[PDB]
C-alpha cells in the first residue's frame, strides 16, 4: 500500500474513492493490493508499482510510456501517453471504473 500524488490536479480529487471495474481491479490485486474500494491517489500507487514491475518505464528522462504491448495499453485505450499530462491521465483511469 502507498500514495502517488501530484500538482497538476486538486488535492481533493486526490482522495475521490472509487470502485475499479475488473481490469483495473486484477492490475492493482497483481501487486499486493487487498480491497474493492479505492482513493484515486492509491490507484495511481498502485499503476505505478504495475509499470515498475511491468518495467514499462526504464529511461528515466523520457517522459513517455509506451503501453501498446500491455494490459495498460488495453486499459487506457491508448498506445503510449506522456508522463507528464496528468489531466489526461486521470480522463483515462476515470473510464474504468464507478466514483462512490
Ligand atoms: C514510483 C514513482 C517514482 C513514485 S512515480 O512518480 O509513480 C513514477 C511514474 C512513472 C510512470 C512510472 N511517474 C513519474 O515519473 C512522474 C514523476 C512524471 C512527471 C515528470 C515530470 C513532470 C513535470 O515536470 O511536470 C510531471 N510528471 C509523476 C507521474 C504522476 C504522478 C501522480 C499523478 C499522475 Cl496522473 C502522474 C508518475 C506516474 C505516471 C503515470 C501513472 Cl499511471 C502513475 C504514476
Amino acid at each position: 500500500d502507498g500514495a502517488v500524488t501530484t500538482s497538476q490536479i486538486p488535492a481533493s480529487e486526490q482522495e475521490t474513492l472509487v470502485r475499479p471495474k475488473p481490469l483495473l481491479l486484477k492490475l492493482l490485486k497483481s501487486v499486493g493490493a487487498q480491497k474493492d474500494t479505492y482513493t484515486m491517489k492509491e490507484v495511481l500507487f498502485y499503476l505505478g508499482q504495475y509499470i515498475m514491475t511491468k518495467r514499462l518505464y526504464d529511461e528515466k528522462q523520457q517522459h513517455i510510456v509506451y503501453c501498446s504491448n500491455d494490459l495498460l495499453g488495453d486499459l487506457f485505450g491508448v498506445p503510449s501517453f506522456s508522463v507528464k499530462e496528468h489531466r489526461k491521465i486521470y480522463t483515462m483511469i476515470y473510464r474504468n471504473l464507478v466514483v462512490v
